[PDB]
């Protein structure tokens, strides 16, 4: 699974083409590789999950405002509604979903309408309904749930939280300098749930994701169907606001 095939939306295609001591925006993004014509057209992207034994995945949508310049007013009113009733409008981010290895402990406390299991595997999908129902005050517990892997020590989990704090510091620094407007982009967190792979890598993570063309975890920026480069127009404060709230949350973890 080296490559991912997304259905191409022109705006997202255009954003990847326009982009591709602070780290540059593109170093947070999947490597864009081209298009495939099936016609149906697909973006071909590097698979961020490649090389993980047991990837544990968190999708956080960024921004208070969840509609773009061109949003039809019917769905602009919908996106105001989503923002005002979730942590998006108050914190600048919301949990969109997770795909994680089940901790039996966790599982029992979580209501059945919040996840999908399976007899074929040790994974649960934690759904959008879970993310939308988080409050300002309980969302950080949602993020803790994410890292609460049954296979990892408290030491390794601590290490992971410190690693993403630092990536958040870096991504924040990137964003102060980037002249873009990204509507409904997500941060994608991934971490290795297989302790054998930790041993193989000797608990050594890499702050920045490896170059695909020329990790025990990663944080990436994805989903650019409502994003544009806006040179001269200054930094994306809508997005930065959610990053700032994530920094505060991760600093509380380490306190
Ligand atoms: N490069 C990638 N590698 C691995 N998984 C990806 C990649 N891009 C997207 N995904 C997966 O697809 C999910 C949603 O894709 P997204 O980019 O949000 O699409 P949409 O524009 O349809 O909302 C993410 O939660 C993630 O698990
Ligand atoms: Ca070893
Ligand atoms: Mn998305």
């Amino acid at each position: 699974g080296l490559l991912i095939f997304k259905p191409a939306f022109p705006q997202e295609l255009e954003f990847y083409k326009a982009i591709q001591g602070d780290a540059p925006l593109c170093s947070w993004m999947p490597t864009y590789l081209g298009v495939l014509n099936e016609s149906k057209q697909y973006l071909v992207l590097e698979n961020l999950l490649y090389g993980f034994s047991k990837p544990n995945i968190l999708d956080i949508k960024l921004g208070k405002t969840l509609y773009d310049s061109k949003a039809s007013l019917e769905k602009r009113e919908r996106m105001k509604r989503v923002s005002e009733t979730t942590t998006s409008g108050s914190l600048g981010f919301r949990i969109c979903g997770m795909k994680i290895q089940k901790n039996p402990s966790v599982l029992n406390q979580l209501s059945l309408e919040y996840y999908e299991e399976e007899a074929d595997s040790d994974y649960i999908f934690i759904n959008k309904l879970y993310g939308r129902s988080r409050t300002d005050q309980n969302v950080s517990d949602a993020i803790e749930l994410y890292f609460n892997n049954p296979h990892l020590s408290d030491a390794r989990k601590h290490q992971l939280k410190k690693t993403f704090l630092k990536r958040l510091q870096l991504f924040y620094n990137t964003m102060l300098e980037e002249e873009v407007r990204m509507i409904s982009s997500s941060l994608l967190f991934i971490y290795e749930g297989d302790p054998e792979r930790w041993e193989l890598l000797n608990d050594v993570d890499k702050l920045m994701r490896d170059d695909f063309i020329d990790s025990l975890s990663s944080m990436s920026l994805i989903d650019f169907a409502h994003s544009e480069i806006t040179p001269g127009k200054g930094y994306d404060e809508n997005v930065i606001e959610g990053v700032e709230t994530l920094l505060d949350i991760f600093m509380k973890f380490l306190e």
